[PDB]
């Protein structure tokens, strides 16, 4: 008995928190074959949890230093049997309390092959100029 | 038979989409799957499901939608969904009406191949202003 809102709130809460405390563990939220498109800390495109881990690990200090504040959130069911979830978030990235850029991010979450959990199969995030 | 890239596909789709929006919004719905979900701009937001409801949205708001001027600043895409055959697009840019203010927007689409593979249909569409 869980709502799409319940799942997205909990996922984004946990994801963004992990981003602030330990980027080296962020890859755990992704599927094995996930794809990530991320502005560099000009975008990088990588595929697979291992490469995604290398990207977040190599940029660990910079990931932790840019704090994300969410301004909008939207989601919809998608994909096979409408069981996946599309999320779009927008907001602002701050460096020790100073606005650096806006962000736009989308995720796709795919339910796990066992049950209650979701994995990210797709993540696109762009930092755009204020 | 191929050599067709994800970029070619996405650039064609967006060109066709925004061109139809400019010329005849009453026919926009035909780009959507029958059970597509749209989360859009109140002419705060409107959520609608199904091609018939999507068509009532664009047709009722016909004068506003058609007089829009639009420029894309970023376009990102990845494969997703069943067998990696669907496409996630996220585009940002600017949007304005004949007279006055300039709005930044973020839009995401998911495109799924039609049953016989004639077209990529929109299953999901989300747009917000930032």
């Amino acid at each position: 008995g869980v709502t799409v809102q319940d799942i997205c709130f909990a996922f984004l809460q946990n994801y963004y928190e992990r981003m602030r405390t330990d980027p080296s563990k962020l890859a755990y939220f992704y599927a094995s074959t996930a794809e990530l498109t991320h502005t560099n800390y000009p975008t990088v495109k990588v595929t697979g949890r291992e490469n995604i881990n290398k990207f977040f690990s190599r940029n660990d200090a910079k990931v932790r230093s840019l704090k994300l504040k969410l301004d909008t959130i939207d989601f919809q069911y998608t994909g096979h049997l409408h069981k996946s979830i599309l999320i779009m978030a927008t907001g602002e990235m701050f460096w020790t309390g100073t606005p650096v850029y806006k962000f736009c991010q989308t995720f796709i979450l795919l339910p796990s092959s066992n049950g209650s959990t979701f994995d990210i199969t797709n993540d696109i995030i762009r930092f755009i100029s204020n």
